[PDB]
């Protein structure tokens, strides 16, 4: 059949790579946010799920209490318990921020921008084929019909080129989205370090004393 | 049967609470380190398992490459890709540190110190029962036999009290162990924040430029 310049074929390639990339990254990012396969289903809808930190906290508090204040390990449990609880929250933030500012954007890029292009390409193919066909039987079919056959094709290719070119041009917006992710992570870990140190002092205050 | 002073009963209580606590906390801590139920089996043996971060990195690199350098999102993927890879490692550290300095200690406390006490108590019970029995038939059995019956009991109680008291006295060592955990976490998150910021500059360097 008729052929497309290497330039065209390249964009089409990068488009595919982008699409495929967006998909896996999206998945992996989630499996990252929620390793446990039971809690992702929530991030695949939205948190209506518990955090590991939460559950740990829940427990440390539970026993720290039961032990009592008379002891020394009992209170320390409540102390670290809170620390964990706090971390739990800092986490929910992270999950939500990443979902909203990284996953959703990508998801939209796949269902919006990319799907569009996919369509275009398919249309182009058909137009390509139809032409090749009507071409084979040139003498048989009226010139006008064959001319239109080509025009339709050219017309289609352009649309494809535009949609593809435009998506590939603004690719920096994906970089922006990457930054969107790394930002959300930072705020979290930074915020984490705060919580951790905050409790470290409280425990040192114990161990140091007796 | 014969009875034990409230003081004794209390220690026995705290001992049980401690034991039960150590167990759940141990579990939760692990489920925390490895939410996904397939990778804990490794931390329940030792890392011979992949980290979520790792797998994410693996992917971001994979595509960042395939995209190429011609683009702008391709390189950015490799950039963040590394960042993730780095985090992956900082994580393996965390898993290992927590395992070695928090889980193992506790585990040992359960199999060593606590198991011992468990034994003691059981022995005490038997000695308690036997006495109650031989007591019921006092006139029937020789005084000497009954005397020994009691001595054995008293003797047993002491052992129990010592083992229990000593474990409960050094309870600060558990606090130390808690600190051991929080420390390992801190080094990690702190170390994390470093990696994150390190990459944030590289991306800003892109987005800012064009």
């Amino acid at each position: 059949g008729t052929k497309l310049d290497d330039d065209f074929k390249e964009m089409e390639r990068k488009v595919d790579v982008t699409s495929r990339a967006v998909m896996e990254i999206m998945t992996k990012t989630i499996e990252y946010l929620q390793p446990n396969p039971a809690s992702r289903a929530k991030l695949s809808m939205i948190p209506g799920y518990p955090q590991a930190e939460a559950l740990l906290a829940e427990a440390m508090l539970k026993f720290g209490r039961e032990l009592g204040d008379d002891c020394n390990f009992g209170p320390a449990l409540g102390e670290v318990g809170e620390a964990m609880r706090e971390l739990s929250e800092v986490k929910d933030s992270l999950d939500i921020e990443v979902k909203q500012n990284f996953i959703d954007p990508l998801q939209n890029l796949h269902d919006k921008d990319l799907r569009e292009i996919q369509h275009h390409l398919k249309k182009l193919e058909g137009r390509r084929l139809d032409f090749d066909y009507k071409k084979k039987r040139q003498g048989k079919i009226p010139d006008e019909e064959l001319r239109q056959a080509l025009e339709k094709f050219d017309e289609s290719k352009e649309i494809a080129e535009s949609s593809m070119f435009n998506l590939l041009e603004m690719d920096i917006e994906q970089v922006s989205q990457l930054s969107a992710l790394v930002q959300a992570q930072l705020e979290y870990h930074k915020q984490a370090v705060q919580i951790l140190q905050q409790v470290t002092v409280r425990l040192e205050e114990r161990i140091r004393q007796a």
